[PDB]
Order: structure tokens, then sequence, then C-alpha cells
């Protein structure tokens, strides 16, 4: 058929309860994961093809970077705690690997002050057992699809989006293939 397990998409042996409809997993230390974000846009194309009622969640991963790696985890749930996701994503990748001028957490705070957001917000948040309780969601959801690498996409908790098993020549195709991969899974 057109699309195929194995091929577009594997299925979970042990398919996770309660997870999010579509579930993104990255890291701001991960150049694949740069590509993905800032050049493919895939976590946006995959937005624009999702049915009404789907909603995108992303976690950010520890296993990359060590300290500074962690680090990013907890602001990533600050991003998610204060809801600003969408400011600050292209400054903390383009920090990270572009300018690499992130090499500490007070670098990352940085970027979220010069982002618009407050010191004491900030601060609050980062210390918060909210945000510790975001960051340990971020690692249970990692250990429930037993996850090996980044970039990573699972839907309904039951299927991972297999990208070596679509087209790679046109990153467009390759794009379009991916997100639309994704909505088939979700009405699957």
């Amino acid at each position: 058929a057109q699309y195929e397990d194995g091929k577009q998409y594997t299925t979970l042996e042990k398919p996770v309860a309660g997870a999010p409809q579509v579930l993104e997993f990255f890291s701001f230390f991960c150049p694949h994961c740069y590509q993905f974000e800032e050049v493919l846009h895939i976590s946006d194309n995959v937005k624009k093809k999702l049915p009404e009622g789907v909603k995108m969640t992303k976690y950010h991963v520890n296993f990359m970077g060590g300290d500074l790696g962690k680090d990013l985890t907890q602001a990533w749930a600050v991003a998610m705690a204060l809801g600003v996701e969408d400011k600050v994503t292209v400054p903390l990748f383009e920090g990270v690997q572009k300018t690499q001028t992130i090499r500490s957490a007070s670098d990352i705070r940085d970027v979220f002050i010069n982002a618009g957001i407050k010191g004491e917000e900030y601060d609050a948040a980062w210390n918060s057992f909210v945000v510790k309780s975001l960051v340990a969601q971020q690692e249970k959801a990692a250990a429930d699809v037993q996850l090996r690498g980044v970039p990573a996409m699972f839907v309904n908790g039951k299927y991972q989006l297999n990208p070596q098993g679509m087209d790679t020549s046109n990153m467009d195709v390759f794009v379009q293939q991916y997100a639309d991969t994704v909505k088939y899974l979700s009405e699957k």
C-alpha cells in the first residue's frame, strides 16, 4: 500500500498509554534537529496538515551536551511553562549551533531576557516545582518510547516516524511525505 509499516513509520512493540497525540523529541545540540526545525521546518509542516483537535507536543532531551544539555531541557520546561516556545526556539538553536554563544545556563537565560521575558519571571519558573515536573515529564516520555536518538516523532503513542524510509532528494518532497505520514498516522 501507499503507507506501510516498516517503510514511512514503525510500530512500537509497547504502546504508550496516555501519550500526547503527536510527540516530537529534539535537542538544541542536535545538528539534524537544527536542520529539521530551522531549514526543513518539520514541526510547522506537520502542524498545517493535522486534523482538528490534534495538538503537537515537543520535548527536549538530556543525552547530548552534558550539563548544558540538561540546562537546555530545564530551559525548554521554562519555555513550556511560560508559553514562549515560539519566541525562544530560533535563538536557542542559533545560540547553541550557529553563533555558539550559548555555553552556560546564564547564556541560555540571556536568550529569554533578550526575547522579552522578565528576569524575575524566568528565575521563578526556572526554580519552580512545576518546571521540575515538566523536566521529569520529558524524561519519562523518552523512557516510554524507548528513545534511542533525535530527532524523533511518535503518534498516538503507537507509531514512530521513519524518515529513513522516505525520499531524501527533494528536501521539500521529503518534508511533505513526513507531514503526510503524520496526518495518516493521526487518523489510523
